[PDB]
């Protein structure tokens, strides 16, 4: 806190409170997701196993921020976490559009921190989010976007084969 | 018997010796399914193993009843084993669908046995169910309601199609 | 879902969404508890562990009570994870016993539920949670109960000190 | 150096010169220091191995300065080395406020060298010391004060108590 | 019995059944200090570790007595298990003064049968005295006024703190 503190604006302080919290609402997502592809009605397991891996990874983004707020100095400060947008999450394709979407706003969420920082001149956090978020973001948003075009591909005339030949084929299950 | 027995009423006794006979049906009715799906004619090798791995595990949960009977001082009384009920199955879904309606009479023969001994105070009786019998049930019933959705997803307009690519991609083979 | 659940009451599965609830609520609690104790003018790493391991214990509690929910063929329902009670925990006194309390609740949650499933003659419910949950429960409460106790004899008229003892000689750090 | 320099800027190289004076004078610092905890009147092993530990960071963080100078065709300067500000170091608390004011001088010269080269827009340096600088001691400031706070707690009537206490159970020994 | 027997008094036989009496009371004493020390208001896991050892090791020298008993042809008799001599134990001081007034008194019980085998020229009860017990009371005596004294210069003003560190720096504990 006081006596470590420097160059650690309040700015980037409630910022990375805020990224914490949308960090953690992203891995709460994913662990409904994941979640409702295990339902006996759904069944999909690959598709449940990608969700619950990525809640972990979310997780475990906070965790590195909350690390670095203590490590500068900054207070961690913790609010509610928000219920996921939906209960019941459709086809696989309407999940990788949702996972997407929801990528697409954690990333510019760390662009606009990026920003601040940069205006801030604060260049720990800077390449704190660089080495750490900006290159998983883009990897992972690389990855579903493979993926949705898949899918895509296989809703054909028979969409229920395409489900399940993706989910076969493509994601990792036991 | 009569130099061991101890808090083990004729009641629980004689739906012990009923719930094996049910068990033992319910082997033979795999048995028979089994058999069914490495027909020439029929040829699903994965089907096939399915409920040949269920014929042993139903007969395993009979002979557990046998020892526990044995164990409290009952004595084991067998009844003629009915012949399953068809002696062809259909399709990969109709079979599924015969085999959790099966399991859901055993499990229905399991919660009834239990309240009788619930209701006779036997909690050796009551524990042993669960500890052996209640969790395989609910596990084995999930896996088969998953299994339907699968099949159920693949018939499509092209059923041949979807039979052989569940039975290729979901179930164990050579 | 509908396939599959037997002897499975409405009553029972909104009771288990809400001890979701209520252990990720824990883990939350638990997270921050964590965080507090690695300020750097707090500074007690074995406290920090002890409450960051508890944090992935309750999460693994609410991920197995999911995972039931859909063995049995009910349907997860999420809510708004409230924050925790406190921003800051005071000393380590403070934080164990406002964790006594917060187990205390999830024990009764636990028990009251037990009951729920005893009223219903749902015996896979209580046998769940007796295996999984209740002697947990029963021994994490103990552990802290041991803590308190040190941690109470330890305040003296030294209570910095006898803070730093217990964390240094108690609780694993590297 | 001429023919190989490219996008250097004599105003960064100056400061890089500047810069190794400075790590090299918090190395012969912390070598002051750590002769000072070994003294027979003084006597605490795991504060003398802390700060020794110390000097050989600090000059090998002026000797990967040297080999970036050298790298970008700049031309290594030495000046004298100010010898350190005391003779006799007072006791632990008193040692580790002085490192802690060593480090964010440290620290803020890296923040105004990394404000030059991104003035100047020298990318490589800017990373350079990103990569290999900013968080060492962000991490390093952190580690001081989880330490000044145990210090601190551990003072209380009895200083002499505390502060061998820190040193056995914190600090490393043989 | 009586087609072995030789040399063997009937003093000697009922001292011996008086003191593997005496020896499984001692064992119960301890196992009631261990259980003590367990307790969520007592919690110190080095004593209880300590007198939990010291029930095995009377046990195992009652048992010796008893099979030397037979060995020589006595026949062993059984009296009742007279309760420890408190409930609770108080400190660690208190309870090492209770350990060791009892060892006392069980020293005082073999040297006294040693005595009686002496003047009944008894030399294998003596000499099997004399290795198998005297020597281990003598050190477990030694080893109990080396904890005395420990404990004692650790009461101080801090009793608390004292019995807190002999816990962790001196008994075994995980
Ligand atoms: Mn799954
Ligand atoms: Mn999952
Ligand atoms: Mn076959
Ligand atoms: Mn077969
Ligand atoms: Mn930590
Ligand atoms: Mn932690
Ligand atoms: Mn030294
Ligand atoms: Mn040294
Ligand atoms: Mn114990
Ligand atoms: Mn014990």
């Amino acid at each position: 806190s006081s006596q470590i503190r420097q160059n650690y604006s309040t700015e980037v302080e409630a910022a990375v409170n805020r990224l914490v919290n949308l960090y953690l609402r992203a891995s709460y997502t994913y662990l409904s997701l994941g979640f409702y592809f295990d339902r006996d009605d759904v069944a999909l397991e690959g598709v449940c196993h990608f969700f619950c891996e990525l809640a972990e990874e979310k997780r475990e983004g906070a965790e590195r921020l909350l690390k670095m707020q203590n490590q500068r100095g900054g207070r961690a400060l913790f609010q509610d976490l928000q219920k996921p947008s939906q209960d019941e999450w459709g086809t696989t394709l309407d999940a990788m559009k949702a996972a997407i979407v929801l990528e697409k706003s954690l990333n510019q969420a760390l662009l606009d921190l990026h920003a601040l920082g940069s205006a801030q001149a604060d260049p720990h956090l800077c390449d704190f989010l660089e080495s750490h978020f900006l290159d998983e973001e883009v990897k992972l948003i690389k990855k579903m976007g493979d993926h949705l075009t898949n899918i895509q591909r296989l809703v054909g005339s028979q969409a229920g084969l395409g489900e399940y030949l993706f989910e076969r084929l493509t994601l990792k299950h036991d």
